[PDB]
């Protein structure tokens, strides 16, 4: 039962390497501890030992690495590298000895250069600010023409979906995707969802409409969202205007939706725009008390992944795991 | 059901007068027939006599008035009205003969002219034909706003909202509304909800931000909306802008939303648009196990319904009694 016991045991496997910038919070300690006990990732945490020794007590970090941008032997190496992606802005030199102190950024480089699979922070930092030195120093991908935030969606009692699971996206980050985003986020969310949940994506691109049922300006951009998708990955099962019941209910689909793909057999949503999106997770999460895990960030070169204010030293264990078993993407 | 026991409890107090202009659906005579029996309604069946009866069988429809478009009293004056509504549309005296003909067009000027309450129709007959004369003829409540649609939602096992029960608007009809019409379509649906469900309304206008958290043209459409309504309605509880969480938890309304008149006990759901409304309520009846009500509309100047294909003659009862309660905004 659950889609993050099953995600930290199949982190356990892979061998990831995060790191933790957030070492001056007492539950990234505590997180880091049992992360390394139960083998679900080595880490890095990149912050300051005298600071570290006096809020780790009873606790053991010793299997955990420990690196100090200020003190660390590659520093020169991260302020080059830093430097040369953000000269275009008029900034200085030894202005890269700023923001490079900062753990944060420190450990987004650590990923870019190949000392790490993936970082996680945002417990007591800021959660639009995790994004931009993700974007500024590892940014987009591959067939990833631009990021993305999803939701994994877990409803109980749920046949719908992968059995109960959905993905959800954009429902956290990208509030007016355009024609060409709604499409470049069903590809991307339909990767991340085969590699999350194991099982088939079907991608269900919603609307009020059901291929035909209504014609307008949204219905537009949805149609041609589904197309342009149906031909960027022709072998993903992806189909629209579909409404959610058309999508998941096979009833529904067999009057409405005869001979689709996707129609009765959807286990992806996408949104035309974020107030959707938002919208209809929290629905989901609150009406429908399905579990909801996010948002993480799908799209980029490594996996950096953001987190909220207030949450447990058990919460980033999970994120760490969800962010290892999107780093196996790249393998 | 028992969002629709009370209501047809109340229906049986109200003394109301509904037309039923589908009377060739044996369906529409059936509730006809219970709704007379149970004491719901007054009905006025429009249609042939003789065929009605024919149909009927042994149904006992001897309580319901009949009337005849082809042969009623007031036939003239039915089409000289839709006429002089409707000759600035290039309709001239010819073509409203045709047109006020037919039963459904009939029944919603009866409600217009006085003789009825409200009118309910459309089981085995598209919407846009109950919705173009209940627009053309009676019309928006004063000059004013849109007809809209919404649905009475009741999450089981749920304590937010009103026990559970809420109303979304726009999730049925409205594709895009204006800033305006989004405005219109919270305080009429604030009194629909006063009057359906008897609980004071809680109005959230629905955004992926709370109170500032983002800021594009989608969350100053919402606040301009929210900031509208409240000029139009200033005693109405109405909050905007507001995610679902910080509308009905009330532990996320006090960090995202503190001292909201509405946050943390919303009841009443205002989206920006039909992809957002319709998403919204198809998940909370899909996926929440919630029980629907709707499409029904909301803000014409006279309740006119229209049913859907699959409509069991109880449904059809039960919307007449709804259309009932709805008519008892005038009461008082
Ligand atoms: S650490 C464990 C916390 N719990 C969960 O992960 C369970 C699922 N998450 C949630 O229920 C919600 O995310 C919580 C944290 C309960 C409440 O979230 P909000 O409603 O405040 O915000 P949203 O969920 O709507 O997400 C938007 C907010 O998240 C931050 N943010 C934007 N984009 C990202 C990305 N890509 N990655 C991480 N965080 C991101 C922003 O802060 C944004 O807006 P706020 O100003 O914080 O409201
Ligand atoms: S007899 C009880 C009817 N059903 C219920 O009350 C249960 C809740 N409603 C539903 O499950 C759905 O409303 C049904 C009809 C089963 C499924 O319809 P869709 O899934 O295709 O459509 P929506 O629910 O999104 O509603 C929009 C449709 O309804 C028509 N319509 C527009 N405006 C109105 C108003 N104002 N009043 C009544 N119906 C209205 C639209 O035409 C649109 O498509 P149609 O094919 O014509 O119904």
């Amino acid at each position: 039962v659950t889609f993050l016991e099953k995600i930290s045991e199949r982190a356990k496997k892979l061998n990831k390497t995060i790191a933790l910038p957030e070492t001056e919070d007492i539950r990234t300690l505590q997180a880091a501890a049992k992360i390394l006990e139960r083998g679900i990732a080595d880490i890095v945490l990149v912050g300051n030992e005298a600071d570290i020794k006096a809020l780790a007590g009873d606790l053991d970090l010793s299997k955990a690495k420990i690196v100090d941008p200020k003190t660390y032997e590659k520093k020169d190496e991260y302020i080059n590298a830093f430097y040369e992606l953000r000269k275009h802005k008029g900034i200085t030199l030894e202005n890269a000895a700023e923001i490079m102190s900062d753990y944060v950024y420190f450990a987004v480089m650590m990923a870019k250069l190949g000392e790490v699979d993936g970082v996680v922070s945002g417990a007591a930092h800021s959660s639009s600010d995790t994004l931009r030195p993700a974007v500024q120093i590892v940014k987009t991908a591959k067939g990833a023409a631009l990021a993305s935030a999803f939701f994994i969606i877990s409803v109980p009692d749920c046949e719908y979906g992968s059995d109960g699971t959905f993905l959800f996206a954009d429902s956290g980050m990208v509030e007016m995707p355009s024609v060409e985003d709604v499409a470049n986020i069903a590809v991307i969310s339909a990767k991340t969802f085969e590699l999350l949940v194991q099982d088939v994506p079907k991608v269900a691109m919603l609307s009020y409409s059901t291929k035909g049922s209504a014609k307008s300006k949204l219905t537009e951009a949805t149609i041609a969202s589904t197309k342009l998708a149906q031909e960027l990955a022709p072998d993903i099962a992806i189909d629209g205007e579909l409404q959610v019941d058309a999508a998941i209910v096979p009833k529904v689909a067999a009057s409405k939706a005869p001979g689709s793909p996707v129609a009765g057999k959807a286990n992806v949503f996408i949104f035309p725009d974020l107030n959707c999106g938002n919208i209809a997770y929290k629905i989901a999460q609150r009406l429908a008390k399905a579990e909801a895990y996010g948002p993480i960030t799908q799209g980029l070169a490594k996996p950096i992944n953001d987190l909220s204010r207030g949450c447990s030293d058990e919460d980033i264990v999970g994120a760490v795991a969800i962010t290892c078993v999107q780093a196996a993407a790249q393998d």
